[PDB]
């Protein structure tokens, strides 16, 4: 427990953030204490700043040279300054609102300097402004209208989808329309995009959009365009996956399969190949501590930054200062930096708190602990997850109070090892009762069990098909999941693995249809 006064004394971190937002969830944060505050918060988002809002409202801010152009309303901005107007009709709300005569009048007034803004003033007097502008070819009025409203769909001609890639809200609207299934007149349009003309998670996500009109030789184009153009190894991997599923072209395959990332799809191509497994790093300091305190949330935020910022040379210090069987976890981290993300590290810390449950649940428990926190005891997400099992305070207090009725339960007991193994293991047996599958599992853990019911509930996902169960994987509806999903069963197949208790991921991959 920290006062007020003792947390200001710390450097600004999620760790003094967390602690501030404990201290605002109890009423404990007077009026008074309140008002320097937000120059003590580290992350001014979500619930600490709707916490702090109620005990001292944000009168800021607008702008104290447009401050004139506020005053005006629909009825009266044809008795504003040009400046005011056209400041005011950056709003699309606000040009909605106005009379269509007064839409006639200031598009007149602006069509030299901003026929922008006559393109959206004349759009907003027909009955489908989006037809208005799509007809006019003003990208930058349609991005503005698509983030005004998700309704409006129309058939894109081959000329106006071609120029969409180029502003930067089309990576945004191009993975929400296809992932969310909406605006089907759009999404059928970006069939027509070249290849050429895009690239990365963009090419890649029309890519799985062609999947689904069953356009294969297209789908093919911009995954192969995807591979060509990603930054990351392991998303180049993903889209060579789907080049090798479409086309057949064993090149594809074994390129995949001596990838230096290890993920689902490089795994799968090693096993269809006969490939042997990747190697494992071994690390087993013989060092068995140091002065270093792995329970104290404030020191591990204060090395992660020194870690984060580290030249080669620091890096080769902090190594060996934490080469030690305590603070394994933190030498894992580091040798992750200081080896560019080239070796393979799967590390098993706390073992003797999981040793008995039996190696497929040991595997699963360990692959959640690597991707939620890599097994820093301390760690805290910018949620207020707790602990190496990145606990919400929710759960853990139902856990740790109403179910296992732990005495003096606090919540902070999530950052001791034993109680997140434990725990771990508690919830994942809920979990997986009702959903077999680690990959499901792994779902339901990061988005929920009701999120996870919906979507295997649908007509459309990990249901018998030519490209299933990929193809659904590519559609999880949130993108956190989706990720944190192959994340997770990479990292369960590797710890299978590493306990002696291999299975196929092919097997995997044929339970979840
Ligand atoms: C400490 C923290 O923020 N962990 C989050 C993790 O962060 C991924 C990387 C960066 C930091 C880390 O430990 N692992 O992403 C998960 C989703 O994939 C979240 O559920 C976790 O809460
Ligand atoms: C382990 C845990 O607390 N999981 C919950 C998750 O917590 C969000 C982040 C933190 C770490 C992670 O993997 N997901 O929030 C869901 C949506 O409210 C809940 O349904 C889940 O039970």
């Amino acid at each position: 427990q920290y006062s007020i006064e003792k947390l200001k004394k710390e450097e600004n971190s999620l760790a003094k953030d967390y602690y501030i937002y404990r201290l605002l969830e109890k009423n404990k944060i007077s009026k008074k204490d309140a008002q320097d505050l937000n120059s003590h918060i580290f992350r001014y988002i979500g619930k600490i700043k709707s916490e702090l809002e109620k005990i001292i409202p944000l009168k800021p801010y607008i702008n104290p040279k447009y401050a004139k152009c506020y005053t005006y309303t629909a009825n009266t901005i044809l008795d504003a300054n040009l400046t005011c107007q056209s400041v005011r009709l950056n709003s699309l709300v606000f040009i909605a609102s106005l009379n269509s005569k007064d839409r006639t009048t200031l598009a007149q007034t602006f069509k030299n300097q901003r026929p922008d803004l006559t393109n959206l003033l004349l759009a907003f007097n027909t009955s489908d402004p989006m037809s208005y502008i799509v007809q006019k070819e003003d990208i930058n009025g349609f991005f503005k209208l698509y983030n005004y409203s998700k309704k409006y769909d129309l058939d894109l001609n081959t000329s106006l989808v071609n120029k969409l890639p180029n502003h930067i809200g089309f990576k945004d609207f191009a993975q929400n329309i296809i992932i969310k299934k909406e605006n089907p007149k759009f999404r059928h349009s970006m069939l027509e995009i070249n290849p050429e003309n895009v690239s990365e998670d963009s090419a890649f996500y029309l890519g799985v959009n062609a999947l689904t009109y069953d356009k294969t030789e297209l789908a093919y184009d911009f995954f192969k365009k995807a591979a060509q153009s990603f930054k990351s190894q392991s998303n180049k991997d993903n889209a060579i996956f789907w080049m090798w599923l479409i086309k057949n072209n064993e090149e594809d395959l074994k390129t995949l399969s001596q990838s230096s990332s290890l993920n689902i799809y490089s795994l799968y191509a090693k096993e269809l190949t006969n490939t042997p497994f990747p190697k494992i790093e071994s690390l087993n300091p013989s060092k068995k501590k140091n002065n270093f305190n792995m329970q104290d949330p404030f020191a591990w935020q204060k090395i992660n930054k020194q870690i984060r910022d580290a030249n080669a040379s620091q890096l080769d210090v902090l190594a060996k200062e934490f080469d030690t069987q305590e603070t394994l976890p933190i030498y894992a981290y580091i040798l992750e930096r200081k080896n560019n993300f080239k070796k393979h590290y799967f590390i098993m810390p706390y073992y003797d708190n999981i040793k008995d449950y039996n190696k497929t649940r040991q595997a699963l428990i360990l692959a959640i602990a690597r991707q939620e926190s890599r097994f820093i005891p301390t760690a805290i997400s910018v949620s207020y997850a707790l602990g190496m099992m990145q606990f919400m305070p929710f759960l853990a207090n139902h856990i740790g109070e109403k179910e296992l009725k732990i005495p003096n339960f606090d919540q902070d007991f999530m950052f001791k090892p034993e109680i997140a193994y434990y725990f771990g293991n508690y919830h994942l047996n809920y979990l997986e009762s009702r959903l077999k599958s680690p990959l499901f599992v792994a779902y339901a853990y990061n988005g929920g069990i009701g999120f996870t019911n919906r979507m295997l509930a649908r007509n459309d996902m990990f249901k018998t098909g030519k490209f299933e169960p990929f193809l659904s994987m590519e559609l999880v509806p949130y993108q956190e999941s989706r990720i944190y999903g192959k994340k997770v069963l990479a990292n369960y197949i590797v710890y299978r693995h590493l306990l002696n208790d291999s299975i196929k991921i092919s097997d995997i991959f044929e339970n979840l249809i």
